[PDB]
């Protein structure tokens, strides 16, 4: 049952509420410091990119009921265009901008997933050097047998890994523009995340080759 102003005045006051939560969210573009909190503000600007349009569209009529207050001879004429001009002039800020905070989120989201990636990809390939760092060819035709199964095993762990290895690589090349990433130290990881996966490729493929060829020379040999 609301008056003309009263739903005016309810609907400036709601606006208001959203704006102010909208530019808090924009001020909070340099909060990414992890994975999570960049997560949480990807979270809010989904929302605010879903909420957009029909923000647009509520704000529209807003502006009728203002001027349909303004063109009906209400008291409070400069306090009903001060509220709406200021809510109308919030608004376009909040729309013109969020679309950019949201990109550059997701660049710092993505950053520090690559930077996680890296962190467990160099893991993974100092286990497998340990693994593949073996001289033992076989003394009889059981062992070698047992240690050519053992190293298909590890051909078999390897070869699905060449994407993930693959994506730290690319996903370097696509933020090769961001300082972080461009720093010295991470740099020389790089280059030394290529080194040692290039040296267990070169580990693996010629212990199988040994491996096959001590499984032919005690095959006659036995």
């Amino acid at each position: 049952e609301a008056s003309r102003q009263q739903r005016f005045n309810t609907s400036i006051r709601d606006f208001e509420f959203w704006l102010s939560e909208a530019e808090t969210l924009l001020a909070m573009k340099d909060q990414a410091r992890d994975l999570a909190s960049a997560g949480n503000l990807l979270k809010k600007h989904q929302l605010l990119e879903r909420e957009m349009l029909a923000r647009e569209d509520a704000l529209k009529d807003l502006n009728t009921l203002a001027e349909d207050l303004l063109s009906s001879g209400t008291f409070n004429v400069d306090q009903i265009v001060k509220k709406k001009d200021n809510v109308n002039k919030r608004f376009l800020n909040v729309q013109e901008l969020a679309a950019a905070h949201h990109e550059k989120l997701k660049e710092a989201y993505a950053l520090f997933q690559f930077f996680q990636d890296l962190d467990d990809e160099e893991s993974w390939i100092e286990e497998k050097l340990i693994r593949v760092s073996s001289q033992d060819y076989g003394r009889d035709l059981q062992g070698v047998q047992n240690l050519l199964k053992k190293h298909k095993r590890l051909e078999g762990e390897l070869v699905a890994h060449e994407p993930a290895i693959q994506n730290v690589l690319d996903m370097a090349e696509k933020l090769k523009d961001k300082a972080a990433v461009g720093q010295e130290e991470i740099q020389l990881r790089l280059a030394q995340f290529v080194e040692h996966w290039e040296k267990l490729k070169e580990l693996a493929k010629a212990r199988g080759l040994k491996l096959e060829e001590s499984l032919e020379y005690l095959q006659f040999m036995q």
